[PDB]
RNA sequence: GGGAGUGAAGGAGGCUCGCGAACUCGCGAAGCCGAGAAACUUCACUCCC
């Protein structure tokens, strides 16, 4: 419908942006309509996961024991044992930066009330709390499916940020994994698809691209 | 599409200066903020003309 647009819309923002010492990744951002932000009517604290995802496997690590734990390592994840978590909770710099550096975090459920006790504080209102993993379960349905993983949340406000694709990856690629960042839109209340004003995509050291067609 | 502040998003970078007939090409132990939410690029909400 809108294909086009968007389309043209990030090819306008691939050079209208400058070369860097790294690579930038795509972000959307979204300005809403009406609404309160006030009201347990959405807020957008969903996650929907990305289809060609993007150019950067999100990161996980994980806290759990032996078994739980031992899927990790050979996985190629990063992981919290137990007695760490003392460790850490008594060590915020680390503890900190860690969590700037995972995505995700995944616990062994049975865990929680050390964690929550223990890492919670400087974790949780920065969105890192981790999600419980029952007793001996399978985790690659899941993380498998994380590194793909997109996060939605807005807090009480109307408009909203997501990544959607890296420099890397490939101009249409990247429309859909926004198209279907918009699904998460229509199925509510009644939001169609043009319950917001504008949207602009650019990439970390790029120009805001307006919204529209040509 | 002037500036303030606060918020949230991407982020490991960003930026200056010197020498060669040399714009962003080469060479530079030359310097300045940053990977601590706080550098850099942004968006929005309340302002200020």
């Amino acid at each position: 419908m809108d294909r086009e647009a968007l389309l043209q819309a990030v090819k306008e923002a691939r050079e209208l942006a400058k070369p860097r010492n790294f690579t930038q990744s795509f972000e959307f951002i979204a300005t809403l309509k009406e609404i309160d932000m006030r009201k347990p009517e959405n807020r957008i604290k969903t996650e929907v996961v990305l289809p060609h995802g993007r150019g950067k496997e999100a990161k996980i690590a994980v806290i759990g024991t032996g078994d739980l734990a031992k899927q990790a390592e050979e996985l190629g994840l990063t992981v919290i044992r137990k007695e760490e978590i003392e460790e850490l909770g008594k060590n915020k710099r680390k503890l900190r930066k860690i969590a700037k550096a995972h995505d995700f975090f995944i616990a062994q459920a049975d865990l929680m009330p050390l964690i929550g006790r223990y890492m919670g504080v400087i974790l949780g209102p920065r969105g890192k709390m981790p999600k419980p993993v029952p007793a001996n379960a399978n985790i690659k349905p899941l993380v498998e499916r994380l590194k793909k993983t997109v996060v939605i949340n807005t807090r009480d406000k109307p408009y909203f940020q997501v990544l959607v694709g890296n420099e890397k990856m490939t101009d249409e690629q990247i429309v859909d994994n926004i198209e279907a960042v918009l699904n998460v839109v229509a199925k509510k209340y009644e939001k169609g698809l043009y319950h917001i004003k504008d949207a602009y995509v650019k990439l970390t050291m790029g120009p805001a691209v307006k919204v529209k067609k040509e």
